[PDB]
């Protein structure tokens, strides 16, 4: 139930072998996520930070609780 | 004319201030560039490997000669 990775469309284009598993084509951890509770504002400062599409929203134990896209702004 | 960045509309979309110059928002040098001669497969190995859309193509002195993007593919 731990967050490892994550794996877009960019990877999956800049990919020929389709049988290959997702463990060698993702972003493996640390990825970059935010916490619950933060603010739509700082969210979108991130995403802007790092030039990424995509921010998991963790909780305090390292699981995943949510998921907060650009595309929705 | 010497390479020292590339500006995509990722590095525009996230920046705010209108009125920033080039130099601060650019991905600075040294860029995933090839060098002329270069043929299309490997450009597009490139490409996928580094998971860019673009490459800049320079010569032997490290002018910029020409540009290959993945939409062309
Ligand atoms: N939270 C994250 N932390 C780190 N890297 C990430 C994160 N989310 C996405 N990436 C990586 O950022 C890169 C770009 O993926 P992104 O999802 O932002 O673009 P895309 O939707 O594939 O783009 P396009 O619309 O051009 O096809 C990929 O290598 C992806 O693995
Ligand atoms: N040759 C390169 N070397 C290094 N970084 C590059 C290169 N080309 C682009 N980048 C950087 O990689 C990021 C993605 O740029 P790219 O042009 O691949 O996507 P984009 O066209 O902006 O994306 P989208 O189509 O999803 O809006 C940007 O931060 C850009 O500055
Ligand atoms: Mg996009
Ligand atoms: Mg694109």
């Amino acid at each position: 139930g731990e967050l490892v990775g994550i794996i877009t469309n960019r990877d999956m284009r800049f990919e020929v072998d389709q049988s290959k598993p997702v463990s060698e084509v993702m972003t493996k951890a640390p990825l970059i996520t935010a916490k619950e509770g933060v603010s739509a504002e700082a969210a979108l400062g991130l995403l802007r930070r790092h030039k990424i599409e995509k921010l998991p929203i963790v909780d305090g134990h390292g699981k995943l609780t949510g998921l907060i896209t650009v595309k929705d702004f």
